Order: C-alpha cells, then structure tokens, then sequence
C-alpha cells in the first residue's frame, strides 16, 4: 500500500467518525482530545449519535470571522473516554489550496468513500441557503447531499470540511491550524 492511500485511509481509522444528528448524516472530523468539527448547519444537540452510540456534546462553537461573519464549522467537544489522535499539525496554519485533492466522507449511507474533486482553490465567498459565508474553497465536481463534512485531503495535509455545493461544483470552508489550539 501506498502513501496518500495510507494517509487516508489512516484518518478514516482515527479521524473520520459516521455521525448523525437532526439535520440527517453527517462526516465528523476527530482533532484532538475531546475536540471535534462539523459543518455548522448540521445543527448538533445536546447529544449526537456516533456510530454505536449516542455521545454527550459538553460545548458546541460556532465560528466567525473578524467581521463576525459564518465560517461554516462548529467546534464540538464531546463527553468521550478517550481522546482523538493529534492531526493538528497536518492542518496547514494558514488556508491553503491544493491540487488533485481527495474527498473522504465517512457516512452510514456513504461509508469509507473516496471522491477525486481534484485542484482546491480559493472561492473566498460563498451563499448557501441565505447564510453569507467567508474562508471558502472550490473544487470542480459535482458534490451530492450527505457529503457534507467530508474532509478534503492533499498528501498528508488535512485542508478543508465539505460545506457545499451546486450540482456542478464543491466547497469546503478551509481549516486553519489556529482554530484547533
Ligand atoms: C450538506 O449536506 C449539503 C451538500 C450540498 C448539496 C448538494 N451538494 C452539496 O455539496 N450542503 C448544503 O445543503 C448547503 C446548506 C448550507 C450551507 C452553508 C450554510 C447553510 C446551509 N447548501 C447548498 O448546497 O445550497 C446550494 C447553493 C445555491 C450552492
């Protein structure tokens, strides 16, 4: 086995949880500790299913930025035995873009899946279903509903969580390595 597929499917092992909330299925990315990310509009409660079981949600923080604008990601921290592996530091500092970039969702319906979205690059600005949303990235492919937190991966770097889409094209709201400390 080789490199990028390793990587991958490493974080599909450690990372990348199948959850669910009232909003419907979703992909969690496990950070670090107790500290995990969703996509905002996945809207998480008080608990949120994950996997096997119903896990307590201990703080949930929606982000913005300087102009207190939507970022897109919440900030969940959960009652959990033990913690996540550390993958902060395959997140780059700043949001950066990518080329030949690879979606992993991990989901009960879309288990483990593996989507080839191609250059990530700067979109900037983003409206999704009246929220105005900044930090965003694009990728051309045609991105189905029950995608969305899925993590956009280039060679071992961690670069974005699935937001969005319009049927001919992708984006993720970028991570930066200061959101995570
Ligand atoms: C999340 O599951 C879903 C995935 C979309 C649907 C089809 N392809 C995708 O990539 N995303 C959405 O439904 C978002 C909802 C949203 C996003 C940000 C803030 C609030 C709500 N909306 C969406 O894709 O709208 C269509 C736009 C005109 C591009």
């Amino acid at each position: 086995m080789g490199p990028s597929l390793d990587f991958a499917l490493s974080l599909l092992r450690r990372n990348v949880r199948q959850v669910q909330t009232d909003q419907g299925h979703f992909t969690m990315l496990g950070v670090r500790d107790r500290l995990a990310v969703l996509p905002r509009h996945s809207q998480p409660g008080k608990t949120i299913w994950i996997e096997h079981k119903l896990v307590n949600i201990l703080d949930a923080v929606e982000l913005v930025d300087e102009q207190g604008v939507n970022l897109e990601l919440t900030l969940i921290t959960l009652d959990t035995n033990e913690k996540f592996r550390d993958i902060t530091k395959f997140i780059p500092e700043n949001i950066s873009t990518a080329s030949d970039a690879t979606l992993v969702i991990n989901t009960e319906h879309m288990p483990s899946m593996f989507v080839p979205v191609g250059d990530v690059v700067q979109y900037g600005f983003l409206n999704l279903s009246g929220k105005p949303t900044h930090r965003t990235m694009m990728y051309n492919f045609p991105t189905k509903a029950g995608q969305c937190g899925g993590v956009v991966t280039s060679v071992g770097k961690v670069i974005g969580i699935h937001i969005g889409g319009n049927g001919r094209q992708g984006f993720c709201a970028g991570l930066k390595r200061s959101y995570f400390a």
